[PDB]
C-alpha cells in the first residue's frame, strides 16, 4: 500500500543530502537512511574502517553485516506511516550487485565468501524481504570526479583514502544496472521497474527546484 | 504439534550414528542431520577444512554459514500421529559451544563476536520461534573418546584435532547440559527437559538401553 522508491548513487554523490531535501518537501514522505551510524559503531569498532583497511580480510563480514542492517532498518520503518511513500538510501540490490559484485570482480572476496554471501542474500530477500519491493529507483547520476570531491568534501576519514579507480568502476556498475540497465539479477522484477535518473553533477543543495519537480512526476506515473 | 528434540554432543562422540539407529524404530520418527555436507562442499572448496586450518580467518564465516544452514535445513523438514523431530546438534550448541569457544579462543575479534550474536539474536527472533526445542538428548562422553572416534571416523580436516581443543568443547557441554549453569538468552531453554545418555562405551550393537531410556523421556512430553 506504500509506494517504495529506492534513491541509488555513487559513494558521495548526494544521495543523504538529497533524501533530506525530500524529508521536508511533504509531510507524506518517509525516509530510510542508510544505518552507517551502526556499521561504524561496533562494540566501538568501524567496520566500514575495517574493509576499508584490509578489504581481502573484511569485504564479505562487512558486506554480509550491511545488508543485515539495510534490510531491518528498511523492514522496520514498514510501521510507522494518505499517499504513503518510502524512500530508502541505496537498497539490497545496490548492496549485492555494485559493492558486494565489486568486491569479489576485484579478488576482495573468495569463491567461498562470494558463494555464500549470495546463497544467503538469495535467501534473506525470499524470506524477509517480499515486502520490500521497489516500485521505483531514483538514479542520482554523477561521474566518478564528482563523487570523489564531495568525500573529500564530506570529511569522513575511511573513505579519504579511496582511489578514482574504486570510484570509476562502481560508476559502470551503476550505469549498466540504472542507465542502460543491461546488468541482471535473479529479481524479475526489477525488470519492470521505472528508472528516473537525475544529473547531479551540478550542486543542488539550493537549485533543486527542477530536481524536485522531476520527482513528483515521476511517482504520479506509480 | 511436532515434538521437537535436539541431540547434543562433543566432536565424534556418536550422534550421527545415534540418530540413525533411532529413524528406523518408528515411522514416526524423522531426523534432522547436521548439514556437514554441505559445509565441506561450497563451490568446490571445504569451508570446514578452511576453519581447521585457520580458524583466526575462517571461523567467524564459518561458524555464520553453519548455523545459516542448519536452521534452513530444520526449518524445512518442519514443513512435510506422534511426530517427533530428532536434529544433530542445534542453534544453541553453535552458539553457546562452538561459536563461543572460538571467541573465548582469540580466533574470532570482538568485531567478529559481536557481529555474530547480534546476527544470531536476530535470526532465531525472526525465523525461528518454530524451532524451539521440547527435550535434548545429552550424547555424553569424555574427550578421550570422541579424540579415538575421530580417528575411527577418519574424517580428515578432523584428523589434527588437539585434545585440549576437545576438551574445551566437553566442558562447554557439561556446562550447559548437565551442571546446567551456562546461561542463554533463550529462558525458556533452561525450562527444558534434559536425558543425559553415557555413550563412552560403543553402543553400535548394544543400544536397546539407551533408546528404551528414549522413550521414558518421551513420554513425558
Ligand atoms: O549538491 C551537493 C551534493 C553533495 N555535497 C557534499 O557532498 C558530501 C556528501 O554528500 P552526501 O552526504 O549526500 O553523500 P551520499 O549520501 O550521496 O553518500 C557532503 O559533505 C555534501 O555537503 C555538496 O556540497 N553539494
Ligand atoms: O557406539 C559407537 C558410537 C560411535 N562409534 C564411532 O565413532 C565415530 C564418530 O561417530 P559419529 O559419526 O556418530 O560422530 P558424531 O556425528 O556424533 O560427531 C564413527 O567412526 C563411529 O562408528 C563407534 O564405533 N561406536
Ligand atoms: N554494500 C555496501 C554499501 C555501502 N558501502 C559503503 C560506501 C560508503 O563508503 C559507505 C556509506 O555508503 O558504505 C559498501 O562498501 N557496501
Ligand atoms: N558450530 C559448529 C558446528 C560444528 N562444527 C564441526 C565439528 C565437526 O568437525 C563437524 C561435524 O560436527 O563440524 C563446528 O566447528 N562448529
Ligand atoms: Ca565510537
Ligand atoms: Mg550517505
Ligand atoms: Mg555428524
Amino acid at each position: 500500500r506504500i509506494k517504495k522508491i529506492s534513491i541509488e548513487g555513487n559513494i558521495a554523490a548526494g544521495k543523504s543530502t538529497f533524501v533530506n531535501i525530500l524529508k521536508q518537501l511533504c509531510e507524506d514522505w518517509e525516509v530510510v537512511p542508510e544505518p552507517v551510524a551502526r556499521w561504524c559503531n561496533v562494540q566501538s569498532t568501524n567496520v566500514l574502517q575495517m574493509m576499508y583497511e584490509k578489504p581481502e580480510r573484511w569485504s564479505f563480514t562487512f558486506q554480509t553485516y550491511a545488508c543485515l542492517s539495510r534490510i531491518r532498518a528498511q523492514l522496520a520503518s514498514l510501521n510507522g506511516k494518505e499517499k504513503p511513500v518510502l524512500f530508502f538510501e541505496r537498497s539490497v540490490y545496490s548492496d549485492r550487485y555494485i559493492f558486494a559484485s565489486n568486491l569479489y570482480e576485484s579478488e576482495c572476496m573468495n569463491e567461498t565468501e562470494w558463494t555464500i554471501y549470495q546463497d544467503w542474500h538469495d535467501w534473506m530477500n525470499n524470506q524477509f524481504g517480499q515486502s520490500l519491493e521497489l516500485d521505483g529507483i531514483i538514479y542520482l547520476q554523477a561521474t566518478p570526479e564528482t563523487c570523489l570531491h564531495r568525500i573529500y568534501l564530506r570529511g569522513r576519514n575511511e573513505e579519504q583514502g579511496i582511489p578514482l579507480e574504486y570510484l570509476e568502476k562502481l560508476h559502470y556498475k551503476h550505469e549498466s544496472w540504472l542507465l542502460h540497465r543491461t546488468l541482471k539479477t535473479n529479481f524479475d522484477y526489477l525488470q519492470e521497474v521505472p528508472i528516473l535518473t537525475l544529473d547531479v553533477n551540478e550542486d543542488f543543495k539550493d537549485k533543486y527546484e527542477s530536481l524536485v519537480e522531476k520527482v513528483k512526476e515521476f511517482l504520479s506515473t506509480l
